[PDB]
């Protein structure tokens, strides 16, 4: 995969975490931008990004070791639609409905273990554990084996140790999969075993591997959102916290704004499949495209005062952090839900938060698939 850093040439981790300067420059000076080093055409404007992602005919997701029945992301029509549906049966609204109380409890539990005398590391205490545990419980891992699950997860999805983890994971999970085919429950594994689209169904092996792709998709990213939300409430605009506390009805909207403004730096790759000029330039088959959804989320043509955090900007929900078109994130309702709940619960308990002057950002960022991610975020909370 094309690495962010090669295109960006950022001196600091902090700048990759808060790239507002660069995004403005690219949006205004070089919106459709060839990068020789990576031989990559780089797309920044909302309208263009939106249209590249929607126009799969011309911008294919087929890449330039995984049973293609479960290769959803790296597939075009007509295959993609069927591969998506087999999974989507495990993420119905009903299931989100059902999952809320379970997710509620997991959150309460974790907020419980935070007091507010000592400094809290939100990352270790909430950002990382919540989605992992939620997946664990939502899939069908029993409560006691959670720590073992985290262990395989951290190893596999937080950047030979993995070889081991995979196998333990696989042989831990395969039995359970086999068990649940026989004795269904209300969970993802069970949902996925009953999934049938145009006759096709999942093999047990495919269900197991599907759970790995799910975790692959939805732990790093949700966790990044969470850590980042908190970073924002500490550093970006300190009034927001107090605003949210007094009116919890606003937390969803604030989540969209963290998705818009604070999920840096996310991109996607496509490959040109049929020659075209949709970006006002002729691209040819095999040309690689990279769309910078973080930048598009800061395009003034779409969002007013885009370089300011504003949770009341009425169109924040139109951000492209979850992509756009056929591949639009299947787990967005879940990620949104987890964050709503995680944030509400914490707001409901603590009244104020505060930064810690020792803590330096540079020292607590590492490379992730979505540009710099927080290793720890220490704060102090009251109540
Ligand atoms: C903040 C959290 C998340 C973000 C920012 C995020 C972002 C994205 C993005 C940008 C894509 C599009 C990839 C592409 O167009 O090639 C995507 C696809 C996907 N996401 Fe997520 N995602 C998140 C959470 C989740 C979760 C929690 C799950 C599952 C539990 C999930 C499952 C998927 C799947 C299955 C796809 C493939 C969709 C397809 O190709 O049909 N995501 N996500």
């Amino acid at each position: 995969v094309i690495a962010v850093k090669e295109i960006t040439r950022f001196k600091t981790r902090t700048e990759e975490f808060s790239p507002y300067a660069w995004c403005k420059r690219m949006l205004e000076n070089d919106p459709v931008s060839y990068h020789e080093g990576t031989d990559t055409w780089n797309v920044f404007k909302y309208e263009d990004v939106k249209r590249v992602l929607s126009d799969y005919k011309h911008f294919s997701s087929v890449r330039k070791s995984v049973p293609e029945k479960i290769q959803i992301t790296e597939s075009d029509p007509p295959d993609h639609r069927k591969r998506r549906s087999l999974l989507a049966a495990a993420f119905t609204p009903r299931s989100l409905q059902n999952w809320e109380p379970r997710i509620q409890e997991i959150a309460d539990e974790l907020i419980g273990q935070m007091d507010g005398g000592t400094e809290i590391d939100i990352v270790a205490s909430l950002a990382s554990p919540l989605p992992i545990i939620v997946m664990a419980d939502l899939m069908g891992v029993p409560s006691k084996d959670r720590l073992l699950f985290k262990k395989w997860v951290d190893t596999l999805f937080l950047p030979k140790l993995k070889q081991v983890a995979a196998k333990e994971y696989y042989q831990y999970l395969y039995p359970i999969v086999v068990q649940k085919r026989l004795n269904p429950a209300d969970d993802i594994i069970s949902d996925l075993l009953k999934s049938e689209v145009d006759g096709e169904m999942f093999t047990d092996d495919e269900v197991v591997r599907t759970t790995m792709l799910i975790l692959g998709a939805g732990v790093e990213t949700t966790s990044h959102l969470l850590a980042n939300s908190f970073y924002s409430l500490l550093y970006d605009d300190k009034e927001v916290y107090q605003e949210l506390h007094e009116n919890l009805d606003l937390v969803p909207q604030a989540v969209e704004e963290m998705l818009r403004f604070r999920f840096n730096l996310i991109k996607l790759d496509r490959t040109v499949k049929e020659d075209n000029d949709l970006l006002g330039v002729e691209l040819k088959e095999g040309d690689s495209v990279v769309v910078w959804m973080s930048a598009a989320n800061m395009d003034e043509e779409m969002f007013e005062d885009p370089f300011t955090l504003n949770i009341h900007r009425p169109n924040n929900k139109k951000h492209l952090t979850f992509g756009n078109g056929p591949h639009f994130c299947l787990g967005a309702p879940l990620a949104r839900l987890e964050a709503k709940i995680a944030l509400t619960a914490f707001l409901k308990k603590f009244k104020h938060i505060e930064a810690v002057p020792s803590f330096q950002l540079e020292e607590n960022l590492t490379d992730s698939a979505t540009g710099q991610t927080l290793t720890s975020l220490p704060l102090k909370a009251s109540r």
